[PDB]
């Protein structure tokens, strides 16, 4: 059908029907008479699959070949979504298959629907890792993706009564074709135990065991045949553990427990011992992987020739004290030099500044655990504080300040602080936050080492973000500038030349028209929902939290609804505002939120005053797989967090990338972005970094919002006297006390600039051809924040080496 | 090489290696360079699989054109030993599997030893199962095996300080390439609740749901082109499983830990709560799926005439309330109606008379678990002691003994009296046990309904016990009498005019003098023990019971030595006794007996006196895959439980097919064996059973035999004194004591007449010719003890269906 989606060949397509009937067969045990959808999705998946290993294996044998510098990345969360359509897109087999179904008799994006997303991330940084592995393997680096193969990943999101409720993503049930056990390739890990001195230096013993088997799965480069590695661990216990007969073999579960299931926070530490054996677990298995690569090629000077660790944040920071340990106690180096080896291979990545996301290890917990890491943490320390004290004599303060040990309460070690002192550099992931850390938590460290410190600014891999998710706009756009774009994102800008062209503006505006009406029919099919498709889609997906403002969106809803009952018969420009987002289990404030949305919802939607002029969903379960269907549908993109509080944001680039424009405050990479575009396009509002730290000086007092905002007030009333909630009228007394006497992230300041701005959103939307001028400026210069140019710079800045955008041979 | 193994056409043995390549590249997803020999096990395994497909596929869809009468055969145990081997034999492909290999530069018999053992059984039981399936198939019936998929199965034993340990049997680490997931026919079953009256009925409410996902096997019968089906139930739990909120992740163990592991007890009752919760949920998913069956074909008259249901032993006897329970309650059938349905479509197999294997599980055990099956099995109660008081009017002990619920300390229900209830046909599994039955512990059942009461003797299946194990005797007499005899085996009687031919008596025996010397060789590789291959191999494998009594053989060997010892220069037919089997974790005395045997050893084989002339080997982890290899290398096979306690016995029967002698007792098919082959070829001695009960009657005391046989003193003194643990002189008091004080199986009073038989055993070995034409004429006269033979009588006898020798279509 569409030129992206490559060649449908009758050799081809004769050869994927035939293999698919065979799976059908062979590996699926069925007939086409008891065949459901989903054994069709699975044949289609082994036999798109077969088309990988190949290339797999011979990428790898390559690798051996040349002994290329390996980049190992380092992440407990990789947020895969979906791999079918992603396989094909990066094969050039997506028509084929296409083909090849049809003539089978058969929808194949009915089956694609069938496979469950990979959730094992809770949202921006475990996505951010799978975008990396992509432009990776496009870029031919040697890089392998590292973690934890959870069995149950993000957890489902149902909405009841208007209250979210979890449920078990059971992602393994039906398998999962894409992953290859290895438990040839077993590992064992060590817990608890204690440390004996000898003459010949410490011993760490009398430990228990758990098994680390790795499951490998491949992660394909578009169209140049690089094939690379997504290492998972699964916990398994030792054959004699607990080895009365029963229950010894029923406690097997504690070990295995490990690798059960994914931590479901975003931007939020929970200090629990589970979560350290999981941060331990995929950092030794890990390290005994890369050192037996390193030894298959006793001179460890050349490690940090031959391998790259970039730490993801500080989950993974016990690399650090690990590595220091193989490589003094067990291959006994020197201090000295094991150090120097440790700084030269590791490099961190911060991606939060909110304290409370801060990973501070109480010691008594890393005593009993890990005692020998302990003592490693503690010697660092007293070395790196050594040199301080000589770079900065008498200065105490900034001794205590830069210890790695926290003292108080409890003890805690500061895993950030171990970060910088073990890596030789230390990025931020967009450029007003890197600033931010040079400023503000980590000056110290700044002036102590200015070298360490970079930027980074994030990006999305506009494989999965453009061509899967919206292949009428890749087609648009390649029928003027050609292909190249789609591994070289810069090359959108040649679409400014065509801002004036009448034609590409009808398409670019008749492609966001289709997307809408998709996405409007996919509500009502899936969710008995019914919304109007010319209205204004003036969307929020993202992670529920305090600082990213859902609530802020939530008082302009309600200034809406307000303006609407007060003259019912003006005109206004019709919007569908749409909100999704999972909140943490234990986030009793976010939770809150969303039953605030859904009410919100109630009373709006069944207003016959209002009609089909504003309608309130929220979306439910928000993924990956479901950010795929919503971004392309979206006119209106909202980035609204208190400036200072998102490091970067990527959903803002997802979304600049498809056509939407966006309404935002100057933070993470919103600045970027409005760089790129122009000011002039972008719907800029609200308080700067600079702003929010004046008012904090002066004391933010809400009450003053209050009284001088008589439609803030209004809402303020309503939500106090049970307007949203008749039947329970305090319901949302927790959410007005906290907006009026501790709001951290200062709603009320920026809300009056906030309904402004979008009153100039509204405004241009009743200009359709000015609207489509304005997104095609912005989808022009979006290419900055291609995954690509991302990796190419910690490529040539931090890991030493150079990207080829040549293809290996097929 | 050899006829039996089939044909290795150049079409064939080409397919094969392409196939194998192809495995190797895209299944297992690795080079050559690379592969391991597991490796090149795992795409041998996937490309004989290929070929079981589809005749699997297509042997189903006749199942569903045809409508046969459909045998279902529930079992808490299935001890399927390797798949590979049986699976080519059946298929006629292991010349040419051997040729392909060789062809690719590889061993196939070592990439057979590289599979591990199912060993989801503990012993004779499971193994029956196993055997029927594989009957069954080769008997062209519409037949299901019903079972449960532990993770872990019998225990692997390892021996130290002379010690049985236990590890787990973690035999699915590698993947299991035999059997296929079947995620899409999952069934809830239920536990827990309350039972509610309404006006309609009783209603089954609160209850827990676990799910039962289904794997199912193929079981391909001997080149008929049939494969049948083994469908293991794996526990699931439900996805709003307890649904802080990891902990309920966590937590779903519980629900999973009903299929984790097999109780590992050989004929003994362990009453707890996880083992009730196995047996319910194995009925509870089986019996959904035979209705859903029964149903794609409103009127259950017709049930009986569609399904049978066999249960193996007690241990699925729920299955007769849970029919009742889902006829009445869901179907709302009459109860009368109900319960003749039920009756005729259940029969109910024996397989022990011991009193501590007899399940007797307490009320409240029920009553909290399965509230309704416990109402319904009163009511049945009720019933059926109507019809007794009926039939025997003011015979009130008759009542009590008959009744279902046993009075008592804490009240119980005997399983074995509901399933005789219940079921329309009850059998034991040997003559002398069916009559048993008849005469003690069922008694009163028998006088009520002698029509029920029926023997059926156990067999063993002659693919995998001669052709598989011991290919060398299949060929030689295969070349006098052809191939028939390998689903025919009545026709080896052909072979007693044989028994005067030289040219044979000297193939058999070369035959025994090759297996003797294969395995001799297998214990120096695998376990650095050497043995004379001349000496007589006198073997003892089973588990290990006070029953079986391994004692008895341990009372002898010492025997042996003391002789020796007391005149050296002396002649003595030399012998190696191997004793191998496991006993259960908490079963101490067998324990010890291992403990024992192991202290023998010590000291019988470093006695330079003794030479190599006497040798005592344990052999450790005695399992299918073991027997395999040791069965066809044995002279000797020792039978020699107490009379009336070995219910039948199946490892006699795979020694004498295999061309060894056999002493026993008159006890389970020993006695139809001797009666086969003739006394005189038989090996016969001590109490029968009514010596046995006339002993009970006097009063067993022990102290007579000590007091009256000085050989046998001298043994209990040097037990006694230390002689066999001089560092723990008191090591084996507990095994003495019990000896001579409360020994329950009288291993003095066959000691006399056993030792003398013994000293008959080697005057026949000292003369070769007569040795192996008495093998002959055992060998000759196996054929009744064909598994065959044993299902063709339950099909004709009580499940009412015909045979057929007829292959499908390839
Ligand atoms: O750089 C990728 C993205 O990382 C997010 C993030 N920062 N910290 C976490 C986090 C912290 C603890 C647990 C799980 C995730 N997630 C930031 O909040 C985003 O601004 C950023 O785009
Ligand atoms: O018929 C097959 C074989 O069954 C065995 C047997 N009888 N009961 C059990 C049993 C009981 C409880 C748990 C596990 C197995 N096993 C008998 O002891 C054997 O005589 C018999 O050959
Ligand atoms: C991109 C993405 C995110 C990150 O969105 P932000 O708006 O940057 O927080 C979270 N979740 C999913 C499923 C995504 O695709
Ligand atoms: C046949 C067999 C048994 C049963 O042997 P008996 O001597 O009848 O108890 C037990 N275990 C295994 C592994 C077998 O093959």
């Amino acid at each position: 059908q569409i030129s992206v989606r490559g060649l449908a060949g009758v050799e081809n397509v004769t050869e994927l029907k035939k293999n698919f009937n065979r799976h059908l067969h062979f590996t699926l045990v069925k007939d086409r008479n008891v065949a459901t959808p989903r054994d069709y999705y699975f044949a289609l998946a082994h036999t798109v699959r077969d088309h990988l290993v190949g290339r797999w294996i011979r990428t790898q044998q390559h690798y051996y070949e040349k002994d290329p510098k390996r980049i190992y990345y380092l992440s407990l969360e990789f947020y895969m979504g979906r791999t079918l359509q992603n396989t094909m897109v990066n094969l050039a087999l997506e028509n084929a298959c296409d083909e090849a179904t049809y003539q089978l008799g058969l929808d194949m994006e009915e089956l694609e629907e069938i496979e469950e997303d990979a959730g094992l991330g809770n949202g921006g940084l475990g996505r951010l890792a799978a975008c990396f592995l992509d432009s990776m393997a496009t870029l031919g680096l040697a890089a392998y993706g590292y973690g934890i193969r959870y069995e149950f990943g993000i957890f489902n999101q149902k909405i009841c009564g208007g209250w979210q409720m979890e449920e078990a993503d059971d992602w393994l049930r039906y398998g999962n074709p894409w992953e290859k056990a290895r438990p040839e390739f077993t590992l064992p890990v060590h817990f608890y135990g204690r440390v004996e001195h000898t003459s010949q230096g410490a011993k760490w013993v009398d430990t228990q065991v758990v098994l680390a088997m790795p499951y490998d799965t491949p992660v394909p480069g578009y169209r140049n045949n690089v094939v690379n590695t997504m290492r998972l661990w699964s916990a398994k216990a030792p054959n004699d553990f607990n080895l009365g007969y029963i229950q010894a073999v029923l406690d097997r579960n504690l070990a295995e427990n490990i690798s059960r299931v994914l931590y479901p926070n975003d931007n939020f530490f929970e200090g629990k011992e589970l979560r350290l054996k999981q941060e331990y677990f995929v950092v030794a298995a890990t390290l005994q992987d890369i050192i037996r690569r390193f030894k298959s090629s006793t001179n460890f000077d050349a490690f940090p020739d031959k391998v790259a660790i970039q730490l993801n944040d500080t989950h993974p920071s016990l690399a650090i004290p690990e590595l220091m340990r193989v490589l003094v106690d067990l291959e006994r180096l020197d201090w000295d030099k094991a150090w120097e080896v440790t700084v030269k291979t590791c490099a961190y990545t911060n991606h939060t500044v909110l304290p409370e996301a801060l990973e501070r290890w109480p010691v008594h917990l890393l005593e009993t655990l890990l005692p020998r890491h302990l003592q490693i943490i503690y010697e660092i320390n007293q070395r790196f504080l050594n040199r301080v004290a000589a770079a900065f004599p008498g200065d105490v303060d900034r001794l205590r300040r830069m210890s790695l040990v926290e003292e108080g309460a409890v003890k805690r070690i500061n895993m950030a602080h171990l970060c910088i002192a073990g890596s030789h550099a230390v990025n931020g992931v967009a450029r007003i936050h890197s600033e931010i850390l040079k400023k503000t938590i980590f000056k110290d460290f700044y002036e102590l080492e200015p070298h360490k410190f970079q930027n980074k600014t994030n990006g999305i891999t506009p494989r999965r973000w453009l061509v899967l998710c919206n292949p009428g706009l890749a087609e648009i756009i390649a029928e003027r500038i050609g292909e190249e774009y789609i591994s070289d994102l810069d090359q959108l800008r040649k679409l400014l030349s065509y801002v004036d062209d009448e034609a590409f503006i009808r398409d670019v505006a008749k492609v966001k028209q289709e997307n809408k009406l998709k996405f409007a029919a996919y509500l009502e099919r899936e969710y008995k929902v019914h919304i109007n498709p010319n209205s204004l889609f003036d969307v929020q997906v993202k992670r529920i939290h305090e600082y990213k403002r859902q609530l802020l969106n939530c008082l302009h809803v309600i200034t809406l609804y307000n303006r609407i009952k007060k003259e019912p018969n003006k005109f206004v420009v019709p919007r569908t505002v749409m909100i999704g987002g999972k909140a943490a289990p234990g986030y009793h404030m976010a939770k809150m939120i969303i039953k605030l949305i859904t009410a919100i919802g109630d009373v709006v939607n069944h207003d016959p005053v209002v009609g089909d002029r504003l309608r309130v969903i929220f979306l439910e379960n928000y993924r990956v797989s479901l950010a795929e269907k919503v971004i392309p549908a979206a006119d209106l993109s909202e980035q609204i967090s208190t400036a200072g509080t998102e490091a970067s944001g990527t959903g803002n680039m997802k979304f600049m990338l498809n056509g939407a424009l966006t309404i935002g405050t100057m933070d993470g990479a919103n600045v970027e972005m409005a760089e790129e575009a122009g000011e002039e396009n972008f719907f800029i509002f609200g308080m700067r970094v600079e702003d929010v730290d004046r008012l904090d000086q002066r004391g933010y007092n809400a009450q003053e919002y209050y009284d001088r905002i008589p439609e803030l007030r209004q809402i303020i009333e309503q939500l106090s006297s049970g307007f949203f909630s008749p039947k329970q009228p305090d319901l949302f007394k927790d959410i007005v006390n906290m907006l009026m006497h501790h709001d951290r992230f200062k709603v009320f300041a920026d809300y009056e600039e906030y309904v402004k701005c979008q009153e100039r959103v509204s405004a241009l939307y009743k200009n359709p051809r000015e609207w489509t001028r304005m997104v095609i400026r912005n989808i022009a210069t979006s290419g900055k924040f291609s995954s690509d140019r991302t990796i190419a710079q910690y490529a040539r800045e931090i890991w030493g080496v150079e990207p080829s955008r040549q293809r290996l041979p097929a």
